[PDB]
Formats: structure tokens, sequence, C-alpha cells
């Protein structure tokens, strides 16, 4: 007899294996599937390598980091993260390192914050489309459930007050304890930063009902165009809202996107609620960052010229690449939701859809992965309520590869009417 | 409004507290409380630093590892762990790197293996005295309960098949669904390796009631005297036990205790159940070892010479220290449970008590941690059913410190009769 969790254990994985069974490689398999489904940021690893070399060395006082095992981590780590989080939000706000908490990547930060704010049975509101890991991350071992907040293309998938309320009030009508709402800002798969007002309109609805607002700002430093990224933190430093319960406000973070170090498993939880801060720290012991990696990060994120050079450079490349991939599709007549951040773009393949069904959508998908041989992500995968949208990632390959993927798309669409 | 867990939150911390305030140190505080309550293994860190000055690439391919994020881990990591797990258990039984799963230290390994085996409300049998962290690790976020199994000093704290049946049936009459039994072998705080025949018994009864047998063999490579350490994996290999169902047997391991690298968070789950293996893997996303620590370790553990000398040296240093420490305590009449493993000894201070009540043990405990300035652990914190026993860790300090500590003890005992 295994537990229910293990005992209760594949459709959207089609592109996943199509890739694994035929990965594109310039020399080994130049016609294989090109991985465009993982939101990875490798445009600036070279800059990190240059650093790990000379400016200075950093990684290995071994005994100290080898035996250190406090749920608080190395002081410099906390300081560096808080420091790094600051520059990311244009110094517009400050972060108290004593509040910095660790988790096994954003994965663990998410599961932990949920464990800290909701009981099994309770529900959390999530705007859609939304990162699918949530379905497991926020729901698998927490028992908590999800309730989507509708979003259309007609308004660029913006989060509207009416929609936030409608979803919420329906839950009450369904006797479902709603304890919070979890945003992703910058957005995934939308790749767009949230409008200052929109955030206030959410925090307020959140505050007005004493429910928590969990901001997943894991894509903060991947902004590359206007508008500016507005942290929920910055909205807690504004007069118009000096009277908001800071107990219902939590931020989730990681170093996976704006430094591309997912393997380092650097999950961060920054609560404004002292109690939550603690529980998350006690829970942080199940997913503590490696002292070796902590030591490595403290040193690295402490170099301002670097942390300041990296941030600026990283914004450039991402923009340089996004624009290219954007013009690339504008050429063959493909439109994307306009975005300013992230490691991907929300592609509109609606004009290729026969009818307007998710089935029609999945078929187009089977073609892109078997015949176009590109592994992209189908909108229905992010719980998108309208067929035709596909998330396409462009930050994990060469310019050469991108242009190929672009060339392949040219033929597909070209032969589509 | 936080969750029940977050809201459901210091008696035995006077020791950890005292130490933090008046921390011992040869020059700047020769009379600070000595840290003898942490099971840290520092006797061979010098061995690791030495090694760190050679072959191969101790720590940098960077883009590859910085981005590698497969729940399976770096290619060479699983194999290294398995080869290490073999050298450990004699090299007599074999381990399959494909079945090796990560977790955040033993802490994460433990919580996960329970998440996989029992549902909230279910219970697990635990011999006592036992590892206090279990009370959080095994029950907090799992809704699982622990059921103690009686052990006394009349029989050197051995687990008797009678004692096991009693807890099992006692629990059933009360309608508690026992889903498994979790051992610690080598033992914490007893610091003893388990009698092969005893394992064969626990496994028979275990297999005979369809409940899981989880083994925390986190202390496998700290044996410094006979008998030899017998892994449950070896038991699954004898002819006399061919019909035991391998679906119900599992191993929890880590590098914290034997390798002295707790800050590395190298938790390992090794299940003989293929489903558990799959589930545990899905769960590893929450607590994965850092690709950097993985790389480093793959390189260290892939060095047969280092590994041989390390294990061999560790056994001798832990052997020289343990004996020296016990011979000192005997000089003054103080005796401990006879052990061949661990990084501590089960000290019997029953004759320094006033009454066989935990109220006397705690009275003495304070004396020991304020006036003698030694931070140890009171038997009752290990759920030990009889007062007077204390766990005293002797593997993290210098030879100089141990004698200082012994000296303080030689005194306290002196002025007590
Ligand atoms: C990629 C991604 C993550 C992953 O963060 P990890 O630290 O690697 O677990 C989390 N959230 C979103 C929205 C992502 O796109
Ligand atoms: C020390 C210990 C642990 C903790 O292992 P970590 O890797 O440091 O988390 C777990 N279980 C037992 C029985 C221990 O002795």
């Amino acid at each position: 007899i295994l537990s229910k969790l293990a005992t209760n254990e594949s459709p959207y994985f089609d592109g996943w294996k199509a890739y694994d069974s035929d990965p594109f490689h310039p020399l080994k398999n130049p016609n294989g599937v090109i991985q465009m489904g993982l939101a990875e940021n490798q445009l600036c690893l070279d800059l990190i390598e240059d650093w790990i070399k000379r400016n200075p060395k950093g990684s290995i006082s071994f005994k100290a980091i080898a035996n250190f095992q406090d749920y608080h981590g190395l002081p410099e780590f906390r300081k560096a993260i808080a420091k790094f989080m600051e520059k990311t939000r244009g110094g517009r706000v400050r972060f108290d390192p004593e509040r910095v908490v660790m988790a096994g990547g954003a994965t663990g930060a998410n599961e932990t914050i949920i464990f800290c704010l909701a009981d099994p049975g309770d529900a959390f509101l999530v705007p859609s489309p939304y990162y699918p890991a949530f379905n497991r991350d926020l729901r698998w071992r927490t028992g908590v459930q999800l309730i989507p907040i509708h979003c259309e293309s007609s308004n660029n998938f913006k989060i509207t007050s009416k929609a936030v309320k409608e979803a919420y009030e329906n839950a009450q009508k369904s006797n479902i304890k709603v304890k919070g709402l979890i945003l992703t800002n910058p957005s995934n798969p939308l790749g767009t930063t949230l409008d200052k007002d929109t955030l206030k309109s959410v925090l307020s609805f959140t505050n007005q009902h004493n429910i928590h607002l969990v901001c997943d700002e894991i894509y903060a430093a991947t902004v590359f165009d206007t508008p500016q990224f507005v942290s929920i933190a910055e909205i807690l430093d504004e007069q118009e809202m000096t009277y908001c319960n800071k107990d219902l406000v939590h931020i989730v973070y990681s170093l996976s996107k704006d430094m591309g170090l997912p393997g380092f498993r650097v999950g961060i939880i920054y609560s404004f609620n002292d109690d939550v801060v603690n529980c998350a720290r006690k829970m942080s012991s199940f997913g503590l960052v490696s002292t070796q990696t902590q030591y490595f990060l403290a040193a690295m994120l402490s170099d301002e010229k670097f942390v300041d050079n990296f941030l600026r450079e990283s914004a450039m490349r991402l923009g340089k690449r996004h624009k290219h991939f954007t013009n690339g599709l504008e050429v063959v007549g493909i439109k994307c939701l306009k975005n300013n951040a992230g490691l991907f773009c929300w592609m509109d393949l609606r004009p290729l859809l026969r009818e307007s069904t998710f089935d029609s959508e999945m078929s187009l998908w089977r073609v892109i992965i078997n015949d176009v041989k590109l592994n992209v992500s189908p909108g229905s995968s992010f719980e998108c309520q309208e067929p035709g949208w596909f998330r396409v990632c462009f930050a994990n390959m060469d310019d050469g590869t991108v242009d190929i993927a672009l060339a392949r798309i040219r033929r597909f669409v070209g032969v589509e009417k």
C-alpha cells in the first residue's frame, strides 16, 4: 500500500519526447526537433563564466561552509540576495535580508508559501494563462486547489477587476475557502510586466477581503522594454496605499530566470508577514540552498560592477533577441502579444486554426512538433481559455538556431493557404 | 489568516541557547560552553581539504550544469553515490544508480519517504530513544503520526520482536493504521549498529503485515568497531529471505553524518519499490542538490583512493576519539552504552540523579549546561522512556577540547560524592 500521492501516479508531453527522441544539434542532427518549450535564459552565461574566471574566482574556509547548517544561511547570502533584489527593482525599494528565506528553487518557494497560507481543501485564485507547474507545485502535496481568473486576447490578457471579483464571488457561492491569489509578474506565458494601477487594483481587492496576495516576480530582471517592472514591493512604498495589511503580502523569487542558474536551486521567499517569514524558514530546512552555492552567490552578487553590468547587458541581449524573433514572425505574417519581458513570447496561431476548438489547436500542435519539428507549448497547456496561442521560447539557443527555427516556421505558415 | 501549520507555531533549547551566548574558544573564551550536542563529524575534514588540492575538476561545462535540471541529476552523480553506498556497506551488496533519488538532506528524504508511504492520519512505528527531528520531519507537513516502541537499558536498548508486536497491536485496537516502521541503523542516539538477526526479525514481521520498513542508514560509514554494519539491502540478498516483498523496503541516506557535509544538503532516497522510486523522483523537484555540489561530489566520490583512505581513516579517528573519551569517563566511574558507531555516546548519568523522574534529569541537565558549561542532550529529548541518559557528541572538536570537557566532568563528578 503506497500513499494516495504516490498511488495516484501524459498528453501535453508529446513535444517533450519528440525532442528527447530527436534533439537538434548543428553537427549531430541538424534536422531534429528544436527545443523551444523550456523558459531558459542562456543569453548571458558567458558573462558569468568570464566572472567565475577572473573577477575573481569565488568558489572553493571550506570547513565553515561545509559544516554550516543554519536555516538562515550565510549572512552574506541573505545580504546579496536582498541587494540583488533591490537593483532589480531599480533601488525603488529596499529589502531586509533578515527576511530572506531559502527554498528548493521557485518550485519549493511556491509549495512552501502555499503550505504557509492555505489548508487542504482551501483554494487559491490564479489568473490564466498560468505556468502549469502550479498545478502540481501549489496543489500536489498541499491539498490546496486552484480557481482560475479568466483573461482574453481582446484585452491582451490583462487582469480586470470584474474578472477577479467574478471568479472570487463564485467560489464563495461554491463554499470554497479562498485564502489568496498568486500572480506572476512579469507574466508567464504573457511575458508582460504588470501595470502599476492593475497591481493596486489587485492588492486592494486582496486587502479588502483580508486574503493574501502572493507575487511570483521570478522574471523581474528579464525586462527589456517599456513599461518598467513594478514590484509589489514598490506598491507598498506608495502613499495612496500606506494603509494596506502587509500581512497579506508575500513575494516569491528564484535565480533561475534572471541569471539562468536553475541548477543552483535558489528559491527565495520574502514575506512582509513576520509569522509567515518564520514558518517558511522552519520549512526551508527541507530545501536549503547548498552552502557551497550560497558562498558562491554571496561572492558573485556582491560585485556591483558585475551585478550592474550583468543586469544592463542581460536586458540588451534579451531585447536584441526578442526583437529579432518578433520581426522574424512579422515577416511571415505571425503576430505575437506585445511583451516587454520574459524568456518567451505568446504567439497567436489563431489564423491557422481550422475551427476554433482546442482540438483544432492540438492538431496544429501535433504538426508543429512532428512536421515543423519545433517543441513549443500549446495554450491549452497553460489553461488558456481560447485556442490558437502557443508559448515559444527563444532564450536558450544560438542566433543561428533561432534563425533556423524562424526559417522552419516560414515554410510551415507559407504552406498554410 | 495563516494556515493551521503556519499558525501552530523552547524547553530543550537552554543548551543550544547557552552555547550561542557563551560559545567556547581556546583563546577568546577558554571557558565557554562546549558544543557536545551536535552530531557533526569533523574528524576528517582535513582529509577533504587535502584532496581539494588535486584531481580532477573540483568545481568549475558551467553552462551545462548551471542549467542542468533533470530530476535524475548529473550523469556521474547517481553512479558515484551508488559506488559510495557500496564501499560503505562492504561492497558486498550492489546498488543501481538508476534507483538513486535526491532530496534536501536526510530531512527531505525522510519527509518525502513518508509522503510516499503514508496518508495523513496514518502512523509509523519508531523505536526509541529516537532522533528528535523525526517529530517534525516525519509528522509536520505530512499529517503522519509516530508510534514509539519501548526500549530500556536493561537490554542495552535493543529492539525486541515482542516490543514491536505490542506497539503494532496496541495501535490497532486504537484503530491507528500503521503503514510502516522506520529504523535508524547505525543508531542515533545509541550509536550502535543493528544485530543482523534483529534486522531479519523486524523485516519478517514487517513483511508479514504488509507495512513498509524504512531504514535511515545515514550513519553507515561511522562504524569504528565490530560488529560490522549490516545494511537492509544486504538482508534482501540472503536466500533465507528471498520471499520478502521488496515493495515494502526502503533506505534513507545522506552525506551529512559520514562525509561531514551537512551544508551540502545531499539527501538520498533508495527504494526497492519502482513506484516509490518514481514518486520520490517527482518529489525531488522540491529539494534537489545543487548541480554544483553534484559536480564536485561526483569528482570526489569517483576517486577510489580518496574514498578508501577516507572511510578507513574515518573509522580509526572516530575509534581513537570514542575510546579516549570513554576511557576518560571511566576514569571517574561514568560509563556509557557500549557502541561501535555514531559521533557520540549514550552516557549513563542515572547515578547522579536524585529520583528516577525526568524532573531530576532536567535538573541535572541544567547543572551540566550552566555550571559545567557543557552542552549535551537530555535523554528525554529523544523520547527515552527512562531518565538519566544523555547523548554527548565527541566528533566535532579538537583533542584539546575533549580533554577540557572531560576535565570539567572529572570535576563535577568529583564534587558530587
Ligand atoms: C521556469 C519557471 C519557474 C522555475 O523556477 P525554478 O527555480 O527553476 O523552480 C518558476 N515559475 C515560473 C513562472 C517559471 O517560468
Ligand atoms: C543527522 C540526522 C538527520 C539529518 O540529516 P541531514 O542531511 O543533515 O538533514 C536525519 N536523520 C537522522 C537519524 C540523523 O541522525
